[PDB]
């Protein structure tokens, strides 16, 4: 995978920042249910680390449930948006998840709707990340699509084009995957075609 294609894949966000919820919104009514009873099950606690926070729809909920939130997205755009929320105990910082590397440790990571967006040559380096931002007796929870070309072309009207990574996993391959990667996980099912993930992290 070029730089090309994630800065295209970012690019497309930055653009769509603004209108993302009207979308997103009601594309996640029907699952949100379910994934809020995962989220709300135990295991944000403490300080919580979300990645890819968009328009703070998912942070929102973390910010309820954590005593802090430091919340991570490549998009500023993204970023002013999930603003609007005036969430007290949140901090956001624009990163490129790419080129991340954690600085210090949280006792729960999150991310929605990210790692289909990670193409599987960047999925070792990326949980390697993760794996370091997560404290002693940490835990990472994930939502995302299930699959029961890497990216997908998308051009809006005016005629920008854009490639976005589109490599949606099956509980089974995410399972496989991170266990080969030294994780302990459970991956659910828990609406038709979404997904709730609970991993810990092994000795190495
Ligand atoms: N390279 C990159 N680094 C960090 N964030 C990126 C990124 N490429 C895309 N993103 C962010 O990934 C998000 C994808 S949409 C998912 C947003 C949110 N988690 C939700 O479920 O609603 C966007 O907010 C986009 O800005």
């Amino acid at each position: 995978t070029s730089h090309g294609l994630i800065e295209s894949q970012l690019s497309y966000y930055r653009a769509r920042a603004s209108e993302y919820d009207a979308t997103f919104v009601p594309y996640m009514d029907s699952a949100a249910p379910a994934a809020l009873e995962r989220l709300r099950a135990g295991n944000i606690r403490g300080d919580v680390l979300e990645l890819a926070s968009g328009t703070g729809y998912w942070t929102r909920h973390l910010s309820g449930l954590a005593d802090r939130v430091t919340a991570l997205d490549g998009s500023a755009e993204m970023i002013a948006e999930a603003g609007r929320h005036g969430l007290d105990n949140v901090e956001f910082r624009q990163q490129d998840l790419f080129d991340w590397t954690p600085d210090r440790q949280w006792d729960a990571v999150f991310f929605a709707h990210w790692l289909a967006h990670v193409p599987d040559d960047r999925f070792e380096a990326f949980w390697e990340s993760v794996r370091s931002a997560v404290a002693p007796g940490g835990v990472v929870e994930f939502v995302d699509v299930t699959d029961h070309e890497v990216a997908v072309r998308r051009t809006l009207q005016d005629g920008r084009s854009f490639r976005i990574v589109k490599v949606f996993r099956s509980p089974a391959e995410l399972t496989e995957r991170l266990t080969a990667l030294g994780w302990s996980c459970s991956v659910d099912e828990v609406h038709p075609g979404f997904l709730y993930a609970t991993c810990r992290p092994g000795p190495r």
